[PDB]
């Protein structure tokens, strides 16, 4: 029990009411880490990063990571810890912008081991503009060729967490038998300003110009879903070579969101590996996909009466649940690889147990 | 090996242009079509050596990993005619671990059910169904003829993890061991087609239906509603399910009332599985949000090409044009279908006809032995 990491977390994870109630400061800081990280052998043994690939199977099944991160240094390392393996590879793109003290603390993590690294490319991430897409896009290039034996790359933020453990992942990633995962729907007309129209980032946010944009350049339509997504690493190399890709991206640059629509798209072009036709017939929502379970307030309800999950038990953030430790039980029953979104602030005990669950499910 | 199964089916599968054209002459030729088929009887007589009928046929006696043997399957088969595809589609997907129950209509020439009864015979874990029913098209005994089977094989054996319900018309495109793992990823949830019921079926459980000169046919009198808190759903009579949903369907009371209630509506195999699906504490159900639908492509019970979707797959349609012919709007293979089909997720397809194309039968066939065999 050496690796394992005042509430009881198995009736948290039970879903038992009384404990919910019952739930329902000291912190390091970047320099804490850029200390503690100067000697990576105990930094190592510290704070309990498994150095050593656990079974046979997970050896041979390699997973690339795309970290987008701007500041919550203890929150980053609690992520990395939970989803870190030797074999796996991890990418992380520290937003230009983030504080210098967190930067240094980001490369002093990552600084003590061979498999993590920051971009060799790194954006001044806009909310909703391409340079969330780019982000990943630069993961993506050094991921892709420092490597070729991982089989699927995952992108995360730091506030996600993972609700599987790593052989979980694998065993559910080899499911998808060389087809990739996430949510792609038909386009709602609704949508259609977010890429008919021209955006600048005005004041630091980005907005309508008004300017009209030429047609999508592409036979095949423009699909919906999620910044999030499950990708082989045959994706990856396509996305980064193919010539009628980026015509599509540098198209998409200055829309709105495109981290809404590019992958899902994509996802559905003919040739692309791993892809669906783009037949409605093949659409997959947030829920189907594995990629990531988010919950958002409007949907929140009786599960029994036709919703398509409980409310929230920790808060809203823009219309999108911030898990509280009761949002547990039900969560991990579900398919998805991650959950969003997590945060020490508004509920730390359901980060805790969600992460000693896995660790210990995990060292079975 | 003694159980491996002029055309190069190599070739077929990988969809070589030209073969494909070969097979297709082929089958143009009167020699071909003229060539001798088996009959009800040969099959009683051959069957009468069971250790030879098993021989001959190269049935498989003995499970091919530990993996599979610990994890069995149970076949809930509807047929009623065509004997020689009965063979090949058991032959295909049999396994000494698994469970098979054969339902054939009652009113099956009596030679018909002689010689399925002969096959089953060979096979302590293949049987004909208890009780056999007289299916009519649309009808719900449709779904009784399924149900029927699912009594029995519940009943016989309680270690088996799926049921699997299939026609005389389909054919597995996945050996058992892949059929296994892909069960295994579904983690204790059924799978079957299930989704928002659409405006153009609802006259088939809005009203009564009986049988009138033969057909299913709409008497105009208004039913009640169903006996569910949670809406119908729209989907196939072709589901993959957990042994838990069985027991529970055969078992709660709320889903016998359903039943009953959709006893006289139109194609009740339509929407009853679906909708049991999404009855929340159904065991491998889905919530009944839409987010969770599944269409017929999602889903992995069967692969189907229906006329009206077939077309240029790089351009919006769901798959390629039939290579074959079309009955009723639904695409009877050819042998130019095979190569594409393969390639999806699904663990059987339909409609497959040994009168229509026998090579793309025969490349799948061999295929799978093959790719098991490995
Ligand atoms: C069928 O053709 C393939 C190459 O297209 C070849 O590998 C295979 O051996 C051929 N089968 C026979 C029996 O000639
Ligand atoms: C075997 O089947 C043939 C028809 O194929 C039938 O005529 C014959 O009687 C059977 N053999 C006997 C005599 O038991």
């Amino acid at each position: 029990r050496h690796l394992e990491l005042n509430v009881n977390c198995t009736k948290i994870l039970q879903g038992d009411p009384e404990e919910i109630q019952k739930v329902k400061r000291p912190r390091w800081t970047p320099h804490d880490y850029i200390n503690m990280t100067r000697d990576c052998a105990s930094f190592i043994r510290t704070r309990k990063y498994i150095v050593e690939p656990l079974t046979k199977e997970e050896v041979g099944f390699p997973i690339a990571y795309s970290i987008v991160v701007h500041h919550k240094i203890e929150m980053l390392d609690r992520l990395l810890r939970a989803i870190y393996m030797p074999q796996n590879f991890y990418c992380i793109h520290v937003d230009r912008k983030a504080e210098e003290s967190f930067l240094a603390a980001v490369q002093g993590i990552a600084s003590c081991f061979d498999n993590v690294f920051v971009a060799s490319q790194l954006e001044s991430v806009v909310y909703a503009s391409w340079t969330r897409v780019k982000a990943d896009l630069n993961c993506m290039k050094d991921l892709y060729r420092m490597n070729a034996n991982w089989k699927y790359l995952i992108n995360l933020c730091g506030m996600d967490f993972p609700i599987k453990t790593n052989l979980e992942i694998v065993r559910k990633l080899k499911c998808s038998t060389g087809e990739n995962n996430l949510e792609t729907e038909k386009m709602p007309p609704n949508k259609e300003e977010r890429w008919k129209k021209r955006y600048a980032v005005v004041d630091g946010k980005l907005t309508n110009t008004g300017i009209v944009k030429a047609p999508p350049p592409l036979k095949t339509p423009l699909f919906s879903g999620s910044a999030y997504f499950v990708v082989t690493r045959e994706y990856v190399g396509y996305v980064l070579e193919n010539e009628n890709i980026q015509k599509l991206m540098e198209w998409a640059q200055d829309t709105y969101s495109p981290d809404e629509f590019l992958w899902a798209t994509i996802q559905r072009i003919p040739e692309v590996p791993g892809s669906f036709p783009s037949s409605n017939k093949y659409d997959l929502s947030d829920m189907n996909a594995i990629a990531r379970f988010v919950k958002w307030q409007y949907f929140e309800g009786d599960v029994s009466n036709g919703a398509p999950y409980p409310p929230c038990s920790g808060v809203h953030v823009r219309s999108v649940c911030v898990f509280g430790a009761g949002d547990l039980s039900w969560m991990l029953r579900q398919h998805h690889l991650f959950a969003n979104k997590f945060d020490m602030d508004v509920d730390p005990f359901a980060i805790q147990c969600l992460d000693e669950h896995l660790r210990r499910k995990a060292l079975e």
